């Protein structure tokens, strides 16, 4: 019977698109490559207000070099002329009453006890150690620098898919509506801006700029690479999202101790003990491309093949069981 | 006759078992994500004694933000007050006996040769050179800083797998058998706190604190990301290996230099050459997810199928000739 | 008829070769692993002059630790003893007539203007500044150091494929024709040498040593570990490329700023300002391994066998119908 082509005609039709449109939209006629090998190269702009002093590139990046990962430092904790000697610490947790419970066994974590339990002030005891005198009070206030918000942060990046050699950058004049040296990233007017607002990465990951500066925090600048290499060059275009990485037992915030060291006139050496306060910016660059392959394409048509095979046996066995 | 399809019944069933086993140990209908976008922050705890000078996390910490990768001191070698200046090298290889053999030709990626031969001391005669005088002694011997086996090593990891959107972080005070702020790492005990003992991860990677501490070393905090997002976000846990990176004609161990820079009353600058040998450790975050999916489950599927039936033919072939 | 068979098993012959050369090509029988857990550690040699002074790894090296990313400064720009202060900024885009256009609202991202239209110079006014006085100059033309031409970068790489946890140095004493404390990395005479010599991967990347010192620039050592893990430990093997990253609206080259801080005896702080103009290196290291898998082998051998199985079937109909 004619009937049983048309039937059998239909089922190879209507099978046959279901699966067609499937694969054809997961492309598995493609071989992928998700090893993306970026270079980062980042370059902040501004000058803030902290205290009384001005705070330049200088001043509150680091490092200086522009990593994939670098730090605007918004507030800082100055311990000023620390000298190695012996002095009590002003940490409540070190209060004593006698020097039989400041023995090594007594926070052994912790700095170098001298063994004496001595009178920090007049209203705590604290064990005596030997370090850089006076010890850190990282208990007060201290305001920021809130100028930091309009700082910039520009970020070139230079990525390679080196399963098919296919090398690019984000710099992309065309894409942007205005110029490059004066452009900004917007997610919508302008999403290839390579320039980001620091308030605004603030803002894009959902944070306060006031919170955030005052206990530091660590946001991700993503830039994502998703590519059809089977299309055209014009077509791999990167894409800037954001979010924050540390999120939340533990305290909340980021901070970093260094000290600059100075050194007397008559040799004797002592720091400046500085814990930095501020936002860490991590570029986090992902990629993926495809191309089609020989390969893929065949073990996704053999796929689909017997796949249709069956499905027309079944629906036989469905149709004329009813 | 019904013993044929017994016969081939039996077929399906045992061939049909073992492809089914084999297919679902290898989870083939799974597309799995290889890619993983990994933060890391790293806080380091301790205070040790260094010849009569304690070092706090601003002395042997560098660099100070705790990226990936950082570096504890254990040793170092100070060549304090340094002047740019004419000197003799201290350094065997650079004898002379005349003026005719410290020329631009000998030992051209050294230093700066003035063209002397001079007298360093009374038992060397070393080629004249220009820079940092006097010029460092780098085979001396010198104390290690014991008290950082009892340092502490906090890392907090947030990862994203990008192909299924999925991020997570490594703090997990359910997964910890103490307290966050107390708990320590320990493969057994308790392996997912996040906090490390320095002498631990020694141990973990096999190596012994004093040599170490001596030479300097690089180890690697491995943090594998093993995961099948078919099943709950609670199934998805960090596990946390230990290796040295460095292992081993060239000598082991690892140091840098860096110079602390300090000027004069009058301008002149000086310096203090520092040669740091320490214990660089080195977050590696690796990790793949596993999802079901359509396509690789169809795949797996065809494969299957087809398989099983060319089996049971090849298998009446066996069978009857027999 | 025989010849049917003889046609027959021709075209399984033929079709099942141009298959089984494919297939056997691509390795369709391999699962493959592309996320490279590397570990990299950097050493630089030489020592170069710049003006009268002589530079050394820790003056013109940054970072000092030898990160996967690490600056060979070549050039630089001192403003020497600034100080928290007012001055009248040196830019000329800075010009203004009267302190009317010195608001706020002028340069916003710039630096902090007091609201004074003063006298930089006679022949230049602009406004006043709070900041590190005098301002910086960044328009004048200074020296390069050449001798970095000749520095060396030792590269020592320690990688993973965790798996089929593979992990191998590309420290390699027999695979390198001279010894490894005296080889130097030739692609061709000793591709194998973990030695550059920095000129030698300026000209590898294609680029003029004179023009990169001048401006900075970024340079990619791409370290390459495609493996097939079938084979011996002694074929995985790492193969080195050179290119340049920042390639190229925006201006080429590559500097970032630091500041020396020097406290006085009187405690005002005063800081040596340097940009800093160098050469930046990457080392990227991507890698791929394959090993022989049931699963891929099995999609792949299930692929071949229905593939060949419709091929016969059309080319009886083309041979036929013809
Ligand atoms: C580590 O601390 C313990 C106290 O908890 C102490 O007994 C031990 O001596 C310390 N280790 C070193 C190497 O000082
Ligand atoms: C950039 O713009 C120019 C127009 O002058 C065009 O010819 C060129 O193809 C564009 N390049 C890309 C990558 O779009
Ligand atoms: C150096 O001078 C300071 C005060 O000027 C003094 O406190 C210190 O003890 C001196 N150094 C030595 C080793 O005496
Ligand atoms: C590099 O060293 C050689 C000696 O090995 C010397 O002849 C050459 O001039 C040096 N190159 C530069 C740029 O100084
Ligand atoms: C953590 O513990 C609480 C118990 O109070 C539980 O309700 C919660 O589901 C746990 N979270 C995870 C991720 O296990
Ligand atoms: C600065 O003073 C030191 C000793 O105080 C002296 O050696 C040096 O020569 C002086 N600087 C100059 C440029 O003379
Ligand atoms: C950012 O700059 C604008 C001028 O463009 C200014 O009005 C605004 O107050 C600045 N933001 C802050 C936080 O100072
Ligand atoms: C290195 O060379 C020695 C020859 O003394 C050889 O026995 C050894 O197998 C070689 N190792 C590799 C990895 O090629
Ligand atoms: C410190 O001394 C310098 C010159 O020696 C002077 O310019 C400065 O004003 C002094 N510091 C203070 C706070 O007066
Ligand atoms: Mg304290
Ligand atoms: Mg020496
Ligand atoms: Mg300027
Ligand atoms: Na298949």
């Amino acid at each position: 019977w004619t009937i049983g082509i048309i039937n059998r005609v239909v089922q190879l039709l209507i099978i046959s698109y279901f699966v067609g449109w499937v694969f054809l939209h997961e492309k598995a006629y493609q071989v992928r490559d998700t090893a993306i090998e970026s270079s980062v190269v980042t370059k902040v702009k501004g000058s803030g207000l902290y205290a009384n002093r001005v705070m330049d590139v200088s001043d509150y990046v680091t490092p200086p070099q522009g990593t994939s990962v670098f730090v605007i430092i918004t507030k800082m904790i100055v311990t000023e002329n620390q000298m190695q000697g012996f002095c009590p610490e002003s940490e409540e947790k070190y209060r004593c009453v006698s020097d039989s419970q400041c023995g090594p066994e007594r926070l052994p974590g912790g700095g170098i006890l001298t063994g004496r339990c001595v009178n920090y002030s007049s209203v705590l005891r604290t064990c005596e150690i030997q370090g850089w005198c006076p010890t850190e009070v990282d208990t007060v206030e201290t305001p920021i620098m809130m100028e930091a918000e309009n700082f910039t942060i520009f970020i070139k990046n230079s990525i390679r898919f080196p399963l098919f050699n296919f090398e690019k950058g984000n710099l992309l004049p065309n894409l942007t509506a205005r110029d490059m040296k004066t452009c900004r990233f917007h997610p919508d007017k302008d999403p290839f801006c390579p320039i980001l607002r620091v308030g605004d990465v603030v803002k894009f990951a959902g944070q306060d700029f006031a919170k955030l500066a005052r206990t530091g925090g660590v946001l991700g600048i993503k830039i994502g690479w998703v590519c059809d290499l089977d299309k055209a060059w014009d077509q791999c275009i990167p894409k800037y999202s954001f979010t924050r990485l540390d999120s939340v037992s533990v305290s909340p915030g980021y901070n970093f101790r260094f000290a600059k060291y100075y050194k007397m006139e008559n040799g004797s050496e002592y720091r400046t003990l500085l814990k930095a306060f501020g936002i860490r910016f991590d570029v986090l660059v992902y990629g993926n491309a495809g191309k089609f392959n020989i390969i893929p394409t065949i073990i996704s048509s053999v796929a689909a093949f017997t796949s249709v095979g069956v499905g027309t046996v079944l629906c036989d066995i469905i149709l004329l069981n009813f």
